[PDB]
């Protein structure tokens, strides 16, 4: 085997990241999603399991789901966002890299069993 590619670079972005979650093989999502208020409605991650479909991508608490597989998760629900999330295996989630991290960061209570 012998083949090298330098590829053509050219990119400049930070916010709004695309994370594709694949529900195949030995790997199942293990992150919790929450529902924002009326002022900040949406789908935000609450927790991420170690070695989950979200952990693999490096998803963290705050990553608000604004889009999923080209879906409008900016006004979805915990049922619609889940149904759509459970709709197919492979889905392209578009987070804003800890969009609403303050929705959780703000004070650290630390629940036991929701």
């Amino acid at each position: 085997g012998s083949s090298g590619s330098s590829g053509s670079p050219g990119n400049r972005e930070n916010k709004e990241k695309k994370v594709f979650i694949s529900l195949v093989g030995s790997r199942g999502l293990g992150c919790s999603i929450s529902s924002g208020p009326i002022q900040k409605p949406g789908i935000f991650i609450s927790h991420v399991k170690p070695g989950s479909l979200s952990a693999e991508v490096g998803l963290e608490i705050g990553d608000q789901i604004v889009e999923v597989n080209g879906v409008d998760f900016s006004n979805l629900d915990h049922k619609e966002a889940v149904n759509v999330l459970k709709s197919s295996r492979s889905l392209t989630i578009s987070i804003v890299a800890a969009a609403g991290r303050e929705l959780f960061m703000t004070d650290r209570s630390g629940p036991s069993s929701g």
